């Protein structure tokens, strides 16, 4: 007479994130003095949110237009934006461009863009259905890397080194080796700029090395590119490295994000670009996107891509965009200039080069996890156990506290 | 030689008077689309509403949809709404909660990992389920008698034994109303007694509630089904969409429903959900989902929808009977009751392979090799036009 057990009996907890409780045990902590480094998007200098005023601009166009309809859009999105996120990333003179060797893929974000990407490269690279090609991502890399590539059938993930603990930069030495001994054929996910989480990325001349082990041993680039636009507000100029690889012959992904560059983030915005040797290739390698996207979201949504497209095609809204995210830029430019003269004026133990030798939002402090926990639990100020900051979180009120906080870690724990 | 070979350089290229008869989305008498009054209305609120941000929605999604959505397939007064035995899963239309649902059951159902629990869908079904359920990795696909081309109409005895003969724990997938592209549901009687042989073999109901409305013109009568599954005690999946039924196709609004027997198997079955979601779409575009939950949690605003989806189906209901009236009036071998009898955007009209190709040729009438025709496609004005060329292609081919 007992009820079945559910189907779902055995179905397990999954694990906690850790992230989100820190989120929630920052919005309980009563202390006035409480400092949330581990927010994961751009924040103003009061600690709020950001529409970006042209995208408020386009929403209300966008609204006063009745003609537009919500029929569906093609399996492989916006003609439009695909094109103008892709001119984008490879900028208008590119000779892929000119040669018409080049599609895009309108995707969920750049972690729809990653996902379709993968699963057309477990189906279709270095031979059919080959889930054993390795795929290498950077030591540390964005947290979701691993398991877009996992669930895309991916069976050899690996890591090349890339954060040095004790120089507080970049590995070169290590991540060459880690190159130079990686099969061939390899496929190698790059973030682009403003790596996540670490700020560090490679120089140009540092690429230039990159790229001739990778052409010479053949391996694949997977760009990641989520913060075009953060290093400097130059556009143009915070795409060179993937600019460089394509003038040097290789074919690539790469996986483009919206969602921090127009601050769009809940509109699920992005694009795959692909480039390919020869135009022919296209035409495949865009029939087989058809089918991936075709099962797993049918066809992409409007809202965002509508806006990108509109403010990408426009002179007059381009030039405003640029400014909205020069404004971002260079408040996180401010920031750490901020921190680290604080810190330096402080005589805090250490070198802090890095504070501003790092790109973008994200900063790999060096802190220890030890230290992490004082700043947390004594001081009220809430980062990831790894160190890792968001420099948005700084602000002009609570720069002195954050940097004198950070000196009692450094000197205290540990 | 030259160059180094291009590495896609093996990939093949994926397979393959006028009226257009093929359309797979609604059409007012004018052969235009319709964005419904209720959503320009909210379009325009959310628009004049300067304190909504974009930062991420929660990787299940906007809270007050999931609840809406899961509301409008269960009945607000549901028992397994009361009893907190109810999860909602944001996703991608409908498609997105079919692939997120056969994602879950392909790793956590029957065993861990199994993927060799048959899967069965309708002959015919929605043609892009196969691809779907085949890419979460089930290995079985297998379809159960549903179109009887003789009767046209449900082929219950070849569905009943195949649900009879099917393993225990078979997936079936059920197309909850307006079945696409037959147009043929079952009864609630036939209901009850697929539903009998679901219960008896542990069978897992998969429900695809793409046209909730559209079959009846009422929202919850077209929902009857599901909400029976949950009263016999079924622990069941449900993908909705919102595509058709607000209208809302480009904005990509779905949600799945998630019913077991106690609330700690939904949190269980949600914290894997998260993780699928996470690796496939991260989280869920905010506009559609915005808009619907808005609709359905004003009474004002959802009587005004319902409204609007009761003039879609009036209009299909129209063109039904206008074309089975002209179709008996030219004296049109065959019986014709089916165009009436069967429900939805969609027609099966019972026309063979062979008088399709007429249709196309020499008339100029657009359709699929199946016969199937969307409603949507007839208007006033070419009524006449389809009834004399159909009578034509019965009588000649």
């Amino acid at each position: 007479g007992m009820a079945p057990p559910s189907v779902f009996a055995e179905v397990p907890q999954a694990q906690p994130v850790l992230v989100f409780k820190l989120i929630a045990d920052f919005r309980e902590d009563p202390d006035p003095r409480k400092v949330n480094l581990g927010v994961g998007a751009y924040r103003t200098d009061d600690c709020q949110p950001w529409v970006l005023p042209v995208v408020r601009k386009v929403e209300q166009r966008i609204a006063n237009n009745s003609s537009l309809n919500h029929e569906y859009l093609p399996i492989l999105g916006l003609a439009e934006f695909r094109t103008c996120a892709s001119r984008l990333a490879l900028g208008d003179d590119s000779p892929a461009l000119q040669e018409k060797r080049v599609g895009g893929v309108q995707s969920l974000g750049g972690t729809g863009a990653l996902r379709i990407g993968a699963e057309f490269l477990a189906r279709w690279y270095n031979g059919t259905n080959n889930k054993d090609t390795p795929v290498y991502v950077s030591s540390p890399t964005w947290e979701n890397l691993n398991g877009v590539f996992t669930t895309a059938g991916f069976k050899d993930i690996r890591s090349y080194r890339y954060w040095d603990t004790e120089k507080r930069g970049l590995d070169l030495q290590g991540f060459l080796s880690d190159l130079e001994n990686a099969p061939e054929f390899s496929i190698f996910v790059l973030l682009a700029c403003a790596h996540n989480p670490t700020g560090t990325d490679p120089t140009p001349e540092q690429w230039k090395q990159i790229a001739s082990v990778m052409k010479r041993r053949f391996l694949f680039p997977f760009f990641d590119s989520a913060y075009q636009g953060f290093a400097s507000g130059n556009l143009e100029k915070d795409a060179w490295a993937i600019r460089y690889f394509v003038s040097e012959g290789f074919e690539l992904f790469c996986a483009q994000s919206f969602s921090k560059n127009f601050g769009l983030y809940n509109e699920r915005v992005g694009n795959l670009t692909v480039v390919a040797k020869e135009p022919d290739s296209i035409l495949r390698v865009l029939s087989q996107m058809q089918k991936i996207v075709r099962v797993t979201w049918s066809n992409p949504p409007a809202q965002g891509a509508r806006i990108v497209a509109r403010t990408l095609s426009d002179p007059e809204l381009f030039h405003e965009w640029t400014g909205n995210v020069k404004t971002m830029a260079d408040r996180i430019l401010s920031m750490r200039s901020e921190l680290r003269a604080r810190l330096e004026a402080l005589k805090t133990p250490g070198t802090w080069n890095h504070i501003t030798d790092q790109i973008g939002m994200f900063s790999f402090t060096g802190l220890n996890p030890k230290q992490v926990e004082y700043l947390i639990n004594q001081k009220h100020i809430y980062l990831l156990p790894s160190g890792r900051i968001n420099m948005c979180g700084l602000t002009t009120k609570n720069l002195d506290y954050v940097a004198t906080s950070i000196h009692e870690a450094v000197t205290k724990i540990q």
